[PDB]
């Protein structure tokens, strides 16, 4: 028993980040095979890059992997990331696919400065296309991933900080999560809402592991439960939500509706100077198939 | 910015897990250079383990690393942990010392089942000598470690859960955590506390990272101080506390008493609804160190 906010172990990773130096300018880069992926924003000197891609040779890129120098023999953007080609493939690649994910969706960051892994922790994505990360200067390119069996799905590579203190970033064919660029004009976060279908999953990991205080006689239709969700800044939950609640429903005897009932009298109600696994609020950054994964024993390798 | 509960990168560590099978019982043993640590209660079937073990051939234990079966040639029982010799060094073995850790540091646990690696958290020893960890059946023999440069300490193997959903386990010389021993009998943890120089760490945290709300105009003396902090289950803070803080209060402008006296007044008025670094609870699993790695960018390798 016990529930952690529990990080993918990061070693597969971590043999992939590397040091990517140009001007004066040095962030994290992610070594595949033989091509190097890391922020455009590398490039020297509101910005056009493909104009200023267009003046750099190959020899203005200083990629550093480990104590060993790489040479990169090509280069070309997507998108808001550079691809850097380098002569040698990297022999510790494990098997990974480029993955695209879902406002809701979680995933674990190996922050990262001068190529050299610094923590892992996990994330959500945000509804407002946001994280909210723990990052520094230096950690652009660090990458946030799943691993499902043996392979890495990546899904996020940091780009900036927004006043908020917020973080923004793109998938790692370069697109951005949300309305941002990589400019530095005046940019800010959407109004956030929290991930109803992850509270849900939560306080089914609650129950899982023996916490029930919560949990009432009550019950509610979808309509009449997202009638009070939109007052209190909850995601809407729809019935493909309800659907894949269904085998945390059916392992604890706790019907979706009914669940929903508790979240809305404790969303009404507040704790009352009560936690739910540890925490005197309601956490939305694990998704159902996080809490599957941390209370039935799922691995990967 | 941002501040989230972070693990070291784990990598270092997975490298090392190994599957220990003997009899019908299946654990976690952790392989470096050419011993596999592991729990003692491997042993087959109040047991007396010195008895136990003298009955044990080295071809009783099967060790699994990867898909290679590693050959036991010698074993012997420290405390509670075998040591089984095998015939091949791990070539990925880092550079490692054992430690025993003192109650209030912290450390990443890399959750293992079968000597597969399932997830890394970040977790504290309690003043209680148990940790709140994230743990299920097959778990035993997984390990808690800090990371210095590129040396991996290891201070945690994990044995047994409690009644109460808490976790214990012994140094990697396979001495306990606190009065627990490795028997089915009847134990409890003692009564736990709040590890009061972690939160003023965490609070220290709040202020680098722009939270300010909580301070206040007062101050307070130690001994004032520490009448508070018992009344409501807090360990005294010491003048080494206070010491171990300074850089904290020397980077942010605020006298350790008088973060003292804004814990204090968060001590007796609550939190009236408001919340530090995302939670609603006063948090005390990050150390002084900690703070200062997270929020100024201190990387390993
Ligand atoms: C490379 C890096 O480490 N990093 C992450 C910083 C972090 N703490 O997460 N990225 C950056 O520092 C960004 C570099 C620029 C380079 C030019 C292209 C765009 C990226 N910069 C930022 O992240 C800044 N954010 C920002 O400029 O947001 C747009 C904006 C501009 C002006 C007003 C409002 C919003 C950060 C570092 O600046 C602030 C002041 C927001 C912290
Ligand atoms: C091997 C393993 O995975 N693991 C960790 C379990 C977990 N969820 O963290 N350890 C064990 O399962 C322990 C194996 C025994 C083998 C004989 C020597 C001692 C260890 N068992 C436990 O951890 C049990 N705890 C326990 O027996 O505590 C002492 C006790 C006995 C009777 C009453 C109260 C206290 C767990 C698995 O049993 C309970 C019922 C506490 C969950």
């Amino acid at each position: 028993s016990g529930f952690r906010k529990m990080a993918f172990p990061s070693g597969k990773v971590e043999g992939c980040m590397v040091q990517v130096t140009c001007g004066t300018t040095t962030l994290n880069g992610l070594w595949l095979d033989d091509v190097v992926y890391c922020p455009r924003h590398v490039i020297c000197t509101n910005p056009n890059y493909e104009d200023l891609l267009i003046r750099k040779s190959n020899h203005n890129f200083l990629v550093q992997a480990g104590n060993v120098q790489l040479r990169v023999i090509g280069h070309s953007m997507q998108n808001c990331v550079l691809k850097l080609k380098v002569d040698t493939a990297n022999p510790k690649t494990p098997k990974y696919k480029f993955v695209r994910i879902q406002p809701g969706q979680t995933f674990s960051v190996l922050a990262c400065y001068n190529g050299s892994p610094s923590g892992v922790y996990q994330c959500a994505m945000r509804p407002n296309f946001t994280i909210k990360g723990s990052f520094l200067n230096g950690s652009c390119g660090s990458v946030g991933f799943n691993i499902d069996y043996d392979c890495v799905s990546f899904c996020y590579m940091h780009h900036m900080e927004l006043p908020t203190g917020v973080h923004a970033g793109t998938d790692l064919e370069g697109n951005f999560y949300g309305p941002f660029v990589d400019r530095q004009t005046a940019q800010a976060a959407g109004t956030d809402t929290t991930i109803t279908v992850n509270v849900l999953a939560w306080l089914y990991a609650a129950v899982i592991n023996g916490d029930r205080w919560f949990l009432n006689r009550f019950t509610t239709t979808l309509n009449d439960f997202n009638l009070v969700a939109m007052k209190y800044n909850y995601e809407p939950l729809t019935q493909d939500h309800v659907d894949i609640l269904g085998p945390l429903s059916a392992q604890t005897g706790i019907a979706v509706l009914d669940m929903c009932a508790s979240l809305k009298e404790l969303l009404q109600n507040g704790m009352n100077g009560r936690t739910i696994l540890g925490s005197a609020l309601l956490e939305d950054e694990f998704t159902p198939f996080d809490v599957v994964r941390q209370c039935s024993g799922v691995t990967f390798q």
